[PDB]
């Protein structure tokens, strides 16, 4: 297997979203990840996994994964804190077979404290620490940006730089340790710049009213003529001028670019402008301009547009795409992501891995 | 210094967003990473750092920048391709004087394609690959979700994980290698679980319209008595039902969850239903359930909140909070973050790297 952590080996134990996110992009990079499951899946997420089924709530399921995961470098689980601990498979028992195990735990809102033990989905750890609350439109009650912030670049993301970093930290102590990865915590790390820019006033509690929320004129979509949109991205000011010049707009006749007091004035005058001509026309205006102007395609227009297509973001598999492996290393580079295979016997990977 | 990358060694090309924000991650974590400027930081985003002074375009700053890179594990840039290179501190050249060197790419576009020389930000680059198109309602045109997506969760972490993996690679390669961390790729596979769900028919590329993206009544925010909001991620049948409990409502006189036809009439039953109290009501009523029902919070009510408190997700600094280091390590714990440090003199610090 192909990529930088080639060698690496990772036990997976089967649940939802970001767990199994945080196995897939190790398996993409190269790790050999085996996942545990309950007794084909056209599920893509899966793919770069082995996939073995046990019953970790009897004897003999218990002791084949702590077979696996005395040979694993990496151990995943997402559940509820103290699950894995009642089945025996807890960081102390995983501990006793294998000191240097990366034990690695997903959660919402983390291994201890009030809610701990409290359901919750993206949607609720993101309520909690000011995210969601930011996200919309000012007229209107916030919006979900999918399961995007907390399950992933709060989540998985930060399971991966968790389990990376203890990986650094093992090549000179020798031990391993349990990452606690809370998306509630991930999510505000993610999220350091609102909290930064709020203590300088450069952002606002206010929903909608800000630069990166839809507030700036600058910094938002327009309707085009026919029904589909642009994204206009253009903050830096000589950036906002060759967006006027493609516009044919002059400087002049309009409100100045910071001058939010007449931020509706300009945004009705982008507005007027955009939806004269319909979307591809705006490609065609600025190809090749710092405009920050682009079009804002629908996933199944992606694999058309000619940066996606000349840089293998995607690749076809099954029903459509998916994304390749990122990100990419110049020299030990990942390969096309193996399809989710057909369940493998457990002893065959112990055996594997001898 | 502590956490678990204690030990590695950084050196950050001060530039915008994602590259700070990876740099920062990695101080959080325990690097010791010094990052070159032109000729105190109110800014908290600078944390974790010692902030150094050099004109790169100079025989003098560009000669200074190699020796500091030579001692260095780790190199972050977030310039246009080919920018390093005409500098002269391209990686061909980084190579010469240190071959164990991760040069770290970090872009919107990518190293390489059409357009890999035009400007962006967040917004273009998620305009692109499809994720822009399906953040929003339906019936008004795609809201952006901040810089969360493009910029961190699809740039940053991205990144990281690049970099953190590609030090695996070194602990037996004994090289290091090039990260291209394009936001356009980090972003797509950010978003693989959409990819995959769409080739089963479980997402659709009609906006507002799928089961996390709010067109799901149960799934969303609602606006309470007081115009302030709740979260609902009541997904599980049993978490739905705890969440029509606590509301008081009646299962029979509902319809079933997941009748799709009837999402209309039970939105307006949970709409007439949670506007029929204040938002602490329901945070009060909610506050132990596993009904996946929580306070939507503003940034400026976080620190009050009871788990928030007990976890020490946040602390202060500068006339107000920012978030503490994610994820946590059991053994080898990260500190509160030391704020953004007077600029030193860039020999000083050569010294101190022996």
């Amino acid at each position: 297997m192909a990529g930088p952590l080639s060698g690496l080996r990772v036990v997976e134990l089967a649940g939802i979203g970001p767990g199994p996110h945080a196995a897939m992009i190790l398996g993409d990079l190269g790790a050999d990840v085996v996942r545990i499951d309950r007794p084909i899946s056209r599920d893509a997420m899966l793919r770069n996994r082995r996939i073995v089924t046990a019953d970790l709530k009897s004897d003999q399921g218990l002791e084949l994964a702590l077979k696996l995961i005395a040979k694993a470098d990496v151990l995943i689980e997402g559940y509820r804190p103290g699950v894995t601990e009642r089945l025996g498979l807890g960081p102390e028992e995983c501990a006793k077979v294998n000191d240097r195990l990366i034990y690695a735990r997903m959660t919402g809102w983390g291994q201890t404290g009030p809610r701990s033990q409290q359901a919750g989905a993206d949607i609720n750890y993101i309520s909690l620490n000011g995210i969601l609350h930011a996200i919309g439109r000012g007229d209107e009650r916030p919006v979900p940006p999918l399961n995007l912030v907390g399950d992933f670049g709060g989540g998985s993301m930060f399971l991966l730089v968790g389990i990376l970093a203890a990986l650094w930290e093992r090549q000179s102590s020798g031990k391993g340790q349990v990452v606690d990865a809370a998306m509630v915590d991930g999510s505000s790390v993610l999220i350091q710049m609102m909290w930064a820019m709020r203590a300088t006033g450069m952002w606002t509690d206010t929903r909608g009213a800000n630069m990166l929320d839809g507030g700036a004129p600058y910094y938002d979509t327009y309707e085009c003529a026919d029904g589909r949109y642009v994204a206009v991205g253009a903050i830096e000011p000589q950036f906002y001028a060759a967006m006027l010049a493609g516009l044919g707009l002059d400087a002049a006749e309009l409100p100045p670019q910071n001058d939010r007091a007449r931020w509706p004035e300009l945004r009705a005058l982008l507005t007027e402008a955009f939806a004269s001509h319909d979307r591809d026309h705006w490609g065609a205006v600025f190809a090749n301009s710092d405009a920050c102007v682009t079009p804002v395609l629908a996933f199944g227009e992606v694999h058309n547009e000619p940066h996606i297509i000349e840089r293998n973001t995607f690749y076809e598999a099954n029903g459509g795409w998916q994304p390749m492996p990122a990100p990419r290393f110049s020299r030990t580079a990942s390969s096309q992501p193996r399809p989710p295979a057909a369940t493998i016997d457990i002893e065959a990977v112990l055996t594997d891995w001898d």
